[PDB]
């Protein structure tokens, strides 16, 4: 198998315990911790940690997420694409990510099409006019990567499973969300690697 790489936001795990978890990298933040959010410690990856996961041979890869539920990322269309993308790649930079690296935008939700076609659709548009169409990857179910991927939005793609049919892999997705489990006492998401460029920073 390719591999997989953990997803985490609660906190900071150690590059011993992601190795001995049996994964090959982590999935990390490039957001900040929404107001009352004291539990996010893993907001934003930070330098120390790059340097530690890529010291100890583990890939890294960015994704973010500001919002959720009601206040998720992608509500505020167009402007608030421009706001989050600017954002993530500021803290993509900060942690010492490299531009040849993309950045997962976050669609944590089950969106209906006309929720996509009016705002998911401007909130990616302006990823794409921030950061570019080559580093702009999408995290999102099945659906949502079939209307990206036939409106020419994102380059990378990262399947979640809220609203995806029960064993469906979407050919696209470089990345899918498998799996309920604790590294080191952070709650992860466990997610195969489907493709070998997924968007490691190295
Ligand atoms: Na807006």
């Amino acid at each position: 198998s390719l591999g997989t790489l953990l997803d985490y936001a609660a906190g900071v795990i150690p590059a011993s315990q992601i190795r001995a978890a049996g994964a090959v990298g982590a999935i990390r933040y490039v957001s900040d911790r929404r107001p009352g959010g004291a539990w996010m410690l893993g907001k934003p990856i930070q330098l120390s940690e790059a340097r530690d996961l890529s010291g100890n041979g583990l890939k890294i890869v960015s994704c973010y997420q500001y919002g959720k539920g009601s206040t998720a990322d992608w509500l505020g269309g167009a402007s608030a694409g421009v706001q989050h993308a600017r954002r993530g790649s500021e803290l993509h930079a900060a942690a010492g990510g490299p531009t040849s690296a993309p950045i997962y935008a976050s669609i944590d939700d089950n969106p209906s099409y006309e929720q996509y076609k009016n705002q998911i659709v401007p909130y990616l548009r302006s990823w794409e006019s921030v950061i570019g169409h080559q580093r702009t990857g999408v995290y999102a179910n099945s659906k949502t990567i079939d209307w990206a991927v036939n409106d020419g939005l994102g380059s990378y793609f990262w399947q979640h499973n809220w609203g995806s049919p029960k064993g469906y892999t979407h050919p696209a997705a470089h990345l899918h969300q498998v799996e309920k489990r604790k590294v080191g006492g952070v709650g992860v998401d466990v997610n195969q690697i489907l493709k070998p460029q997924f968007g490691q920073w190295a």
